[PDB]
């Protein structure tokens, strides 16, 4: 399937223990996709403060459409030293592995797989 329906669990940012996926922009997108299918992926909500706490490159998830079952469409965008690479809509967050960490929530989405 082109989508992928899935819950991702919404983790405080102190609590997160791997602050990033890798090391090159292309590694941080293929870590982020294997986490995603493998359902070991957190989603950190972007505020002031969050981001210099966690590890670049970034991946965001962003809206990619205005929402199937509840369900938001996004796409996966990586940032790395102010550049991003793909364009999409909003951000809902940054994704970092989930270790095991106590969600305060989950977001559905659905991710273009």
């Amino acid at each position: 399937k082109t989508h992928v329906q899935l819950s991702l669990p919404v983790l405080q940012v102190r609590d997160v223990l791997v602050r990033g996926f890798g090391d090159s922009v292309e590694e941080v997108l293929s870590e982020a996709r294997q986490h995603l299918k493998d359902g070991t992926c957190g989603l950190v909500e972007v505020e002031k403060g969050v981001l210099p706490q966690l590890e670049q490159p970034y991946v965001f998830i962003k809206r990619s459409d205005a929402a199937p079952h509840g369900h938001v469409m996004v796409e996966l965008v990586a940032e790395l030293e102010g550049i991003q690479y793909g364009r999409s809509g909003e951000t809902l967050g940054v994704l970092v592995p989930h270790v095991g960490e106590i969600p305060v929530a989950y977001r559905k989405v659905l991710l273009r797989k």
